[PDB]
């Protein structure tokens, strides 16, 4: 017995559609905060700063009862050492074992599971945290979290108009020629979240790129960049005004530099919000501090995995 | 990117043979552990995640050493022993090691033998620091994997007048003595295994205390491999109390440690704080080292199997 090894090209074969994710996560996202009786034994993630590359090492592992999977995924994330650059990339490999036995029975691609997985959540906390009428889409960054959360907001939602910025204006550009549907490339975040109702903070940033006093009050915004709890992406005013939602609270208190250096106090998670024993205050300013959760990679690898195993 | 290299348990055993020579590099790392951020390793705690519905867990073991510049992670899983319905092995372990400068994964490879190696060289290291100063008679409590890598690296390392061996499962102590080489006297309790005995080591997945102090000869060095997990125990309240405790990690011991969790013993000292000189080495005392196990560990051996593997 040897493990099996699935190629990006592989998984990206059962997977196929991130918006299929969506209904596991949801039950994931609230099993993970209906405590013990949800059957998901989670740890903190944890991180091994690779200090001398700039770089950091992440090991994401768990184990869920309710689809009897156990998994562990390690992921690979390098500093911004600015705009010319040239940095190497976010990997991620996930490892999948036999509950039982404790056999490795397949080392599989992380990225396209990241990629699909993030989006997902960040879906499914817009689509309950979204506020009434909301017609305009902001996404701050143009990577690879960039492309992902565009494409599963596009289907899963129907926004009158689609917003982008990029510290680089090249690659915003890039990604309104690629991707399918009209995209307004804007040249300063203000100007993108200039009336927005959701948006989408994906970037490597460790400073603030976006500041409350730009918000449209009453506006969602998924902040899922500065995974680190020295990194921020939003101002205190925003973290001070908006309505705090994370995907873990002992996750957003270790790894959240947002939800640390601003002292915001967190008030639900959103697998609480799913299951309803916490309000979702969708006319409010709010933000979703997202931060990738072991589980969450669980029930993606899972299901890829029966997938494969079905042939 | 690059297609990550699988390597066999066959191909780790044909680069990596003779546990003897894992003793220096990890003194080194140890030592560099133990030597704070100057050591240049960032070792995390293990964090381990119990498949409860299963009577198992997974242990995660990531850990960076600057110092060889060696990036990995030891992924473990064992499940509570049940007798003779307990799965086998009881352990499995696979060790993942990355290019520390650009994070792509280099390889995938068994990690059972590094497992079995990596902690009996480190117990022999500690039993070479720590042990009495007249050191004739050797005693095993188990007959698991840990048993014969231990065995193995100490009848190598050591020169015993006699080595027992006692396991609740005779029939297995009995395989154990027929099958290694040299001459082992199998006992049939655990005070008469450690009757006057110099060393010990305690190998077991037992949860209760196994090892009671007032069985052991005053100035005895005890390896305490076994329960590492914080409800876990091999030795007594005596033992544990008596006895001047050493650790490979604080962190880890305050953490997974049934056997000083639960006897609130104090722990005197870091194995790689005495490697090094900063703490002494009290062998003329009765002394315990409790051994968790260390990602580093993983690391120093992942590492040069790595580059043997890639050379030829
Ligand atoms: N410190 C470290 O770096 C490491 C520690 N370990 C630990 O060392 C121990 C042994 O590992 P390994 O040899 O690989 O595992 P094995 O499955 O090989 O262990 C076999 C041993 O378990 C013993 N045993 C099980 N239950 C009891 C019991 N309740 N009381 C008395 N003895 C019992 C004996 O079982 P039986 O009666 O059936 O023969 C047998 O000698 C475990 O605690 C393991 O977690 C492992 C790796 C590293
Ligand atoms: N919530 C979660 O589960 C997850 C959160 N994350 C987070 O999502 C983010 C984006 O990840 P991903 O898209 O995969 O990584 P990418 O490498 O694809 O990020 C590209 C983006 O980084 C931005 N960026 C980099 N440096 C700066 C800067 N200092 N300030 C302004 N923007 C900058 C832009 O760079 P440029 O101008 O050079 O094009 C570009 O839009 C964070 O980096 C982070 O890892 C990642 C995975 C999951």
């Amino acid at each position: 017995r040897v493990p099996a090894f699935l190629s990006a090209a592989e998984v990206e074969e059962h997977l196929r559609s991130s918006s299929l994710l969506i209904p596991p996560l949801e039950t994931a996202l609230a099993n993970f905060s209906s405590g013990p009786e949800g059957g998901v034994m989670q740890p903190v993630r944890t991180v091994v700063p690779v200090t001398k590359h700039r770089g950091y090492l992440g090991v994401m592992p768990a184990y869920s009862a309710a689809e009897d999977a156990l998994t562990t995924k390690l992921v690979t994330f390098y500093e911004d050492r600015g705009i010319t650059s040239v940095v190497p990339s976010h990997q991620a490999t996930v490892l999948l074992f036999e509950p039982s036995n404790g056999t490795l029975l397949a080392v599989m691609d992380g990225n396209v599971i990241t990629a699909k997985r993030t989006a997902a959540v960040s879906a499914i906390a817009t689509k309950f945290l979204k506020p009434p009428s909301s017609e305009v889409l902001c996404i701050l960054g143009a990577g690879v979290q960039a492309y992902s959360h565009y494409e599963i907001f596009t289907e899963q939602f129907s926004f009158k108009e689609v917003r982008i910025w990029n510290r680089t204006k090249e690659n915003a550009e890039k990604f309104a020629d690629t991707v399918q549907g009209e995209v307004r490339v804007c040249s300063s975040v203000q100007e993108a979240v200039a009336g927005a109702d959701v948006i989408i903070t994906v970037t490597l940033a460790t400073e603030p790129i976006l500041f409350g006093e730009w918000v449209k009050p009453g506006a969602h915004i998924n902040a899922v960049g500065a995974s680190r709890p020295d990194w921020r992406e939003l101002d205190d005013e925003l973290m001070k005004e908006a309505v705090l939602y994370v995907d873990s609270q002992e996750a957003a208190l270790k790894e959240s530099g947002d939800v640390l250096l601003s002292g915001a106090e967190i008030f639900a998670e959103l697998g609480e919000v799913i299951k309803g024993v916490k309000p979702a205050h969708c006319e409010k300013t709010t933000v979703f501090k997202s931060l990738g959760m072991a589980v969450e990679d669980t029930v993606a690898a899972k299901l890829i995995y029966d997938s494969w195993s079905s042939g």
